[PDB]
């Protein structure tokens, strides 16, 4: 559709933010300086609620709204029919475990837990990182049946950013045509540096942990799990 | 009403917990270990949409929902019709302030936070005390069109914890005649012991910060603002 919502939605830590910085920066013109500026062309549907907040359930506009809360929750349920766009943001969940922690002990406790519960405990509206995979990938078209979906890898947007980017763009049809050097000056507005001056101006294997817990998540990867299932489909697995 | 949505509202720290454990005990006939126990008899609207759950629009059943957010938050607007009851509880803004701190140069800056903003700063949703206090005792019967509004205060309900508490009981309409000795164990049941084991098991003037704090505050409390009007009116002021 052209007016309504859609949703960046991914896992935590899945280039989510990236994408917002690129979007904000696309849309507006300028670079980000803080968050506050990204919140001006998206939202993150956990801060609104936690406000008492929400996104318009009957938008008169297109809509850019973040969240890592599974598709399924009742919440979501409200926005059933003025969804119009689903992107989902995929990461290899290795890179997501060791971004998340970011003292050994302190750290192993961690990944021990993330490898138990093939993710992240917020909680369980968040579900594991193989529930949210599954269900935005397979469960969208369902629970949004006004709205085209796209899922993308954080490693192919992180590749070929200009490439990707458009096409992400595209697909969430803004209204305008895309234009390339927008794009370029958009990928550019969000350099590491940048995303790094972002975090302060607002303010590998699992061997290191050690061997006995990259050999758990190994395990864990290679293994019968839900888990092991999605991360051999987006080619993070053997 | 008979069904429908019943609010335990209050600014944070009024009593909403030590009121959410009386409630479980009445209600289920035992003394809550840990909280989890509470949320048997009631939920947290913070919690729940943190999850991305929130409450049941179309209650076939009492509900009975805790919160601190303001009365006019969108959300709240979803339970317009729904809601049946408003109990909403008031607090010495001073104990509410100590209250949230539990280092003297950490205190002091949070302590003159608060008097600066009237309150806490989740945030915006959640308002500066007077705001909040002004908005559900005032607003609730606008906002609610189908609901009974209940204010009491805090002290009054620990000054006669018996008497209040069946009259909170009445008021929430929860079906049953309140029969006083469940109310007189329901009290027992949740002494500052008891609370104090929850915690556990679960895991003045303000001259201390400095005479120049207690200043401050003073000079809030009996100035022009909205915070000295409403104090004044619950007897917090002179």
């Amino acid at each position: 559709s052209m007016n309504g919502i859609r949703w960046i939605a991914s896992y935590p830590k899945a280039g989510n933010t990236w994408l917002r910085c690129m979007l904000a920066a696309y849309i507006t013109g300028k670079a980000p300086q803080t968050w506050k500026d990204m919140e001006t062309v998206s939202l993150e549907l956990e801060g609104m609620l936690h406000l008492g907040d929400m996104p318009p359930t009957e938008p008169t506009k297109p809509v850019l709204v973040k969240t890592h809360l599974k598709a399924d929750v009742p919440v979501l349920g409200l926005y059933s029919e003025a969804t119009a766009k689903v992107l989902y943001l995929v990461r290899n969940p290795r890179d997501i475990l060791l971004s998340a922690m970011r003292d050994m002990e302190s750290s192993r406790t961690f990944a021990r837990d993330f490898i138990a519960n093939e993710g992240l405990r917020g909680g369980a509206g968040l579900g594991s990182w193989p529930e949210n995979v599954r269900i935005w990938t397979e469960s969208s078209r369902d629970r949004f049946p006004n709205a085209d979906v796209l899922t993308m890898r954080y490693e192919d947007l992180k590749g070929d950013p200009v490439a990707r980017f458009s096409e992400i763009v595209e697909f969430l049809d803004l209204g305008d045509p895309v234009d390339i050097e927008d794009i370029r000056r958009a990928v550019a507005a969000c350099t590491l540096e940048r995303m790094r001056e972002l975090e302060k101006r607002s303010q590998q294997s699992l061997s290191f942990l050690g061997e006995d817990i990259e050999s758990a998540y190994q395990e864990l990867l290679h293994g019968d799990s839900e888990f092991a299932h999605y991360a051999k489909q987006y080619g993070y697995a053997g």
